[PDB]
RNA sequence: GGUCGGGUCGAGCCUAGGCUCCGUGAGGGGGGAGAAGUCGUAACAAGGUAGCCGUAGGGGAACCUACGGCUCGAUCACCUCCU
């Protein structure tokens, strides 16, 4: 079939809106209250994400509002793609 | 031994008068760390206006300009002074 970033364990779909500065990613997701996300330091080189790349995050079981972690992005060719099979809505993109 | 009178040493207790210690503090100010946030390019080569020191004025910010000093300033010419 297609190898996708699914929530596999535990994980966030992080769709972000601005970038406070130093790594912090203020996160939109369809849970509600703010999350801020971090990166580690293996994707830091090869990968560049912005606003608008909905990507996937894990976020931490401590206090559960401000929370999400990069583990791996998305490829203009799955970002779109997961659209049909309803996956995601992505009204959580316009409102 | 008790009672009244007079002096003498007296800790505490109360008043107001100055000092400092002590945790809680509205609001303000800089310091140090994080370097996939934004604006520029000040320094190092003659860093593209040579840099730096004292004093005063100015500017989003690194910074700019006027007077007096130093070489920890580079290139061409002509002198000058010696080995
Ligand atoms: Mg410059
Ligand atoms: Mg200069």
């Amino acid at each position: 079939v297609i190898r996708v970033p699914l929530p596999e364990g535990n994980q966030l779909f992080g769709v972000v809106e601005q970038a406070l500065g130093a790594g912090w990613m203020d996160v939109r997701c369809e849970d509600g209250k703010i999350r801020r996300c971090r990166i580690p330091g293996k994707l830091r080189r090869r990968v560049w994400i912005r606003v608008g790349d909905l990507v996937i995050v894990q976020p931490w079981p401590v206090q559960s509002d401000k929370r999400g972690d990069i583990v791996y992005r998305y490829t203009q060719t799955q970002v779109d793609w997961l659209l049909r099979k309803g996956k995601i809505t992505q009204e959580f993109l316009t409102g």
